């Protein structure tokens, strides 16, 4: 069900935060999805996974910044998020195992 292409997924925040971590934004890796936390708002959705690569949080750009400046862009986004989203498992295991 999970295309190739840049994905867009609404999803509100709770009392769990987003319901997912993230890893990179260092050397030649983005932000990825490292975790999706069971009964949060990203599972819920259905459509977020490990090894999605987040390109844009509302209109925020990700694919150039750092692990701490995403994680603020995540924090500071709201109650209702817009992730971009783009599926790659391949590259994640790369740099993440």
């Amino acid at each position: 069900d999970i295309p190739r292409e840049p994905r867009r997924i609404v999803i509100h925040r709770g009392s769990t935060g987003l319901g997912f971590n993230i890893v990179g934004g260092e050397g030649g890796e983005g932000i990825f999805i490292s975790f999706i936390l069971a009964g949060g708002p990203a599972d819920l959705s259905g459509e977020l996974r490990k090894g999605d690569q987040i390109l844009s949080v509302n209109g925020v750009d990700l694919r150039n910044a750092s692990h701490e400046q995403a994680a603020i862009a995540l924090k500071n986004a709201g109650q209702t998020v817009t992730i971009i989203a783009q599926y790659k498992p391949e590259e994640y295991s790369r740099f993440e195992a």
